[PDB]
């Protein structure tokens, strides 16, 4: 059950070969050897005990493993299942060894796809948006400057009025703030700032009035507070951010936000770092960070992804994978997502090889 040992079958342990033990996709995502799968004599499988089409009998091979190693609805619609298939049979031939080991990762979940059932269907267009997005996001990385770009980062948090005083710092005034607020008091703007200045434990840069100020606006930014006037300003935290854990948390999350809004691609080990100092909070930012995603982040990736490339004039040619990308980030990433037809499993297969191919050729002839 490891993904990096794909031409091995899970159960028998043995490779695959293209006679007796042949490797065979199931609906799950599961590819079993035919030899085991007629051994089995059971409904379902063994890993996720889902049931199954019918035998071998229905079910064709990987092809596109098979590689590696060495008619039921009418014409149109298998038309488009044969290019579809040969589409994942393109892109297998990738894993013979270029591309990233989080890149091949999806590619090999895409290659697991039986294409003869729903289930597999819709996990092939969900590896398919998957492998969009992560070149996307690939290709943002080669044109954002690494070494400055905690500098561009700050910049866009001073821009909004916010600001980080640093990972010890931020944590001492949060905990002053939290400190001030945790029982449900309402302070105006000058009279919480007051609270956290004065008992700041002088470090030699001293946070001023203004500082905190912003800090404060941080956090308003965020929607911890619950803002109401009688005819000055009144901030109160809401009971579930009377935490430091949660509203930290919180914290975190709306500097993330920022990063993203200023299209600034951050790894979490990078966001640990930046915030914490340390590698304890991988994890943490890395929970942040997922729950941020929107499905309309691919969207908005791709938009980013443009503007970058109008930046630098379009020395590779990129934007002939415009309509390509648009089509990838159009399909619904939810269980609410309808099973997809066989005109769009075909066109988002092919979206998905022009797309992988572009970024391999933008990798090896443009850098
Ligand atoms: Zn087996
Ligand atoms: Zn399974």
């Amino acid at each position: 059950p490891q993904w990096t040992d794909f031409l091995s079958c899970p159960i028998c342990t043995q490779t695959f070969d293209e006679t007796i033990r042949k490797p065979i996709s199931l609906g799950c995502g599961h590819t079993v050897c035919k030899m085991c799968l007629n051994k089995l004599h059971r409904k379902a499988c063994p890993f996720d005990q889902t049931t199954i089409n019918t035998d071998i009998e229905l079910l064709p091979v990987n092809s596109a493993l098979l590689q590696l190693v060495g008619l039921c609805s009418g014409v149109e619609d298998t038309k488009h299942y044969e290019e579809a298939k040969k589409c994942v049979e393109e892109l297998a031939l990738y894993l013979k060894p270029v591309l990233s080991r989080p890149m091949q990762r999806k590619l090999v979940t895409l290659v697991h796809c039986q294409l003869v059932e729903e289930e597999g269907r819709i996990r092939a267009m969900r590896a398919a948006r998957s492998l969009g997005e992560r070149t996307v996001t690939e290709l943002i990385l080669q044109h954002q400057n690494p070494q400055q770009l905690s500098s561009n980062l700050w910049a866009a948090v001073r821009a909004r009025g916010c600001q980080f005083l640093g990972p010890a710092r931020q944590e001492e005034a949060l905990k002053l703030v939290l400190l001030a607020l945790e029982d449900g008091s309402a302070l105006s703007r000058k009279v919480l700032v007051l609270f956290v200045v004065q008992r700041l434990e002088p470090r030699f840069p001293q946070a001023s009035k203004t500082s905190i100020g912003h800090v404060v606006q941080l956090l308003y930014r965020a929607s911890c507070f619950k803002v109401t006037k009688r005819d000055s300003s009144l901030m109160q935290l809401k009971e579930e951010f009377r935490t430091y854990e949660a509203l930290r948390r919180e914290h975190d999350s709306q500097i993330v936000q920022i990063a993203m809004e200023a299209g600034l691609r951050i790894a979490p080990d990078q966001w640990s770092s930046l915030l914490y100092g340390d590698q304890s909070h991988k994890s943490h930012m890395q929970s942040i960070i997922d729950k941020l995603q929107t499905p309309a982040s691919f969207a908005q990736s791709v938009q980013e992804l443009t503007i970058a490339l109008q930046r630098t004039g379009d020395p590779a040619n990129l934007n002939r994978l415009r309509p390509h990308l648009e089509l990838l980030a159009n399909i619904d990433p939810s269980p609410d997502a309808p099973p997809p037809t066989w005109e769009q499993l075909e066109n988002g297969l092919v979206a998905v090889r022009t797309v992988v191919h572009g970024l391999v050729d933008y990798i090896q002839n443009h850098s």
